[PDB]
């Protein structure tokens, strides 16, 4: 399909970025395999919604 993998920008915390670009903590965690808020600027995290 399609994937929008995004480098963590200002909003270094999972809940902050998740709500920032409109994705649930649950799904973006699901395709990243992340437990917790172990996120920092520069980290490459997947975010893709639609299906």
């Amino acid at each position: 399909g399609t994937n929008t993998y995004y480098t963590v920008k200002s909003g270094d915390t999972l809940n902050k970025i998740a709500a920032q670009y409109g994705v649930s903590v649950a799904n973006l965690r699901s395709w990243n395999g992340i437990s917790g808020d172990l996120i920092f600027v520069g980290q490459k995290l997947i975010v893709k919604k639609g299906s």
